[PDB]
């Protein structure tokens, strides 16, 4: 049994130089998925970067970050977003995800398996192309030149279960994966400790 | 080994190149403040710094050492200093913190919360530089040639909450820090797990 | 070698990893503006990087690349750009330069006391922002554990002699520049030995 | 390219990182001493050090610094010191043998032997004092923050045959030290290839 | 574990470059002295060395180790040794030290402050000298360039405890010292935790 | 340049931390050998090392060591020894050239191909064992304990010329040895190239 599955990250502050690198292994074309994260954040900033992917062409092909007291979770470009609008706590696990499908542009947030946003055409049918870059709480100019990066967008908390999926799982689905015992459920596309994660620049696991 | 906090920082070892880098934002153009911070030593000597800052002028712009069973509060320079008589122990948490008032050179020390002494007129007339070097546990002696610190005045213990505001914290904003519940509270010119801290020659964070 | 210049990096061979870093001191923000460049270059390609400058807003706004035995310089995006086609050679010193303004978008490539080209309006009211990236011989990709760049667009071969003025040079200064001991003379954005530059990934100088 | 002696240092950028430092042996208390070195100056500025010596009591123990076609000899504080005008040229092999005695304060200054500046009552019965730092051509300052050291203050060029004596050398052995097969005699406190020349941050040794 | 509450190194396996070194702060020379270490053993070859204190001339000058069930004390050479039949056994923590006085070679070995053995004449009219080189579970140099030291001699397991006292210790000394609350009191010529050790090739610190 | 070869290194410093290391692959049990060295010191304190051969019990088992104007070629031991009394300079080549036989001591010294030195009877019935470390310029002093290498023992200057035989070579063999142009060659034990060796702590090859 996982006996409390607990396997997770650290970040000791936001800084212009600690990051992580993501390295899946199939490609990144993408029209519908879910994917979700166990979180426990430590103060929020007027926009606290979390996850998001991006390419040479479009560094926002797709985000989740927070603002205040709400969430909100934009793809492909900064026009498309999906606004919440009081459900965040400091310091505290939460089951948060929402999903995307092109066929006509669905999303849906929910958290704690329930429901959070409900919105239609957005990024409809567009097609996502694979060839760009995955970080988690960061951004991507600033390689190796000396942070760059800009610190204002960092993140501060703990953070454990990534796992992406390519296809928009079922409502049930959403509800039992917030369940005590979904850390052993992990993705296709992305599983948590799985797929290949290495930190950078001040990131340790934790446990 | 709780003390209203989860994560701190390790020093196995006086050692000559050990010490922690801070590198806040904001400039440190400071006429009154305030800092607290938690604080569980092993060992007591005649004398060891903690958290003070400088400038290549003035390294004692601020001071505050160890004695044997005496806690001494230093600001500016070496002739304004005030000390605590006989309420420190080893071992033990401890919440130790006063503020600075350029206007009248007020100061105040507080253990747990209780305060330990009183007086005025330090630091007055003048105004705390920015720009300038700050550290723990030790001075800014020899850094990259050699060791270059000396032993004697180094740290060994449990140091962490570390912050820094802006103006004199109310007697009942101190007695609040001193509560259970105050990590999270955070000082603006350093907020604790958000400015910048990484350690050298021996520091090592833990939660 | 005849470039009096001591500071002369090799790029011994053309890899994915092989680079180097820039950090200049004031803003890039530039409504005129020109660059020079001494060379020997041992093979050329379809499209053969010599430097570009990119933000991760727009990858590339300046950009070069010899096209076999032709040239091909960039301002702005893809749309504009002018061509040189037969002033280059292998294995042989070679001064190449050119220029802008946002006053009438004029440019006029520049080779060894020649006018390699011309064109008006090229960039008109286009501002270079500020806080983009230069790199020099490949274009920006990854750089992280087997990510890299592209080796097919990396060079081999010798560089020197790289610096750039704030403006359009009037055509004095501009032959003097291919003088016979033009190289005390440093541009102002650039100095050809006061900004910093540090090989990378094999990257290597002859001085 | 020439030089008196084949091995040499080299200072081909300047930034906030490069650097280098000195491990004499013997104490560096002193009432007379002598010293001189060879430079290339190739570029000047507002300020900027050639070498000098310092502690937390008082950095400007010693400096030396050119200022346009002049050269500035500075000597326990900037109030003492002393200057000569108009002879440099940048990138010049010259030699300058500027020195001090306790016993009135006595600091002449010869340039290849021409007493370019000269003048008394300096540091009249101050001894230079044992337990300080050391570098070339850098202000005192910690760059294991990362930069730290001013950019405008740090030397491009090369620097090289650098010496210390314990007593002030009599104008015959100014005038030997000079000669074009000279180069290998070494000063008591610092014997050139003798005493540690560390470079750092980007220093290095062309010999 | 009485000895397990407190910071300590582990070696989970024997292996060629797992090893310690150290830099005490005084001399080494010494008549008579004591000395303790707290040990958790797994497995037992016919030897596993300990730590010893060696020279260039001599390594043998101190030297500790674990022949099966018998603890063997050596000084000066292999011509001095003494031995406790079976008094050590496997998998748990256990006090075993002693202490030497050279005044008439007497020499005495403890467990858990009780003793074990005692003899006369071992290393009478001989002295050790300072400035050798002490190292922990392996025997001799050769860290880096010598290949490594001898597996044979190599332990793993857990090793805590450790102090060292310049006078031959009284017997109630040595009984409250083996007891569970000697963690405070610390060897004034070595400590843990404040004399400086280093761990190397696969030894770390737990806590 | 000089000396036929094309292959030296450099010792630009005498350090507490320089040292050259030496991977014969052979075990050394040698009862006869021959070699040469060709060498131009730059300064000779009262003893400088050339080489010494040294084992964990006997560090002296082979070593030649110049003092002023006098060679010394101790092998086994200080009683052991041949010297020459006033035949080196400093900075220009010489072919010395000494040999041991362990049958009767016949010892020996060349120097230029001449005769410089002979004695009998030297390390007579003395065998030399396989296991020790051979160093170059310096005596195995230590790399891991923070440095410490004698810099008095220590060599400045470049160095060339090395090679180890199996048995002592006959006169021709030396004088051909010493021929202008004796490079092209590699000894029966140890050659260029061929031999495993790291420069360490500042030396540089050269060519």
């Amino acid at each position: 049994l996982p006996a409390g599955c607990e396997t997770a990250i650290l970040f000791p502050m936001r800084s212009k130089k600690i990051f992580g690198s993501v390295h899946p292994v199939r490609p990144m074309r993408l029209e519908s998925f879910s994917a979700c994260i166990w979180v426990k954040a430590t103060d929020v900033l007027n926009k606290t970067i979390l996850f998001s992917y991006g390419t040479k062409r479009n560094p926002y092909e797709i985000q989740l970050y927070l603002s205040y007291q709400s969430i909100v979770f934009v793809v492909g470009g900064e026009e498309n977003k999906l606004v919440a609008e009081a459900m965040v706590s400091l310091g505290r696990w939460t089951h948060l995800c929402g999903t995307w499908n092109s066929e006509e542009g669905l999303t849906s947030l929910w958290v704690n398996g329930e429901l959070a946003a409900t919105t239609v055409e957005m990024a409809t049918g567009h097609i996502v192309p694979e060839g760009g870059i995955l970080q988690i709480g960061q951004e991507k100019n600033g390689c190796c030149v000396g942070g760059g990066f800009d610190e204002t967008l960092a993140f501060s908390g703990r953070l454990t279960g990534f796992n992406i999926w390519d296809s928009v799982l079922s409502n049930e689905e959403i509800r039992e994966t917030g369940g005590a015992e979904s850390c052993h459920i992990r993705g296709n596309i992305v599983g948590w400790g799985v797929t290949e994660i290495q930190p950078h620049g001040g990131a340790q696991y934790v446990s």
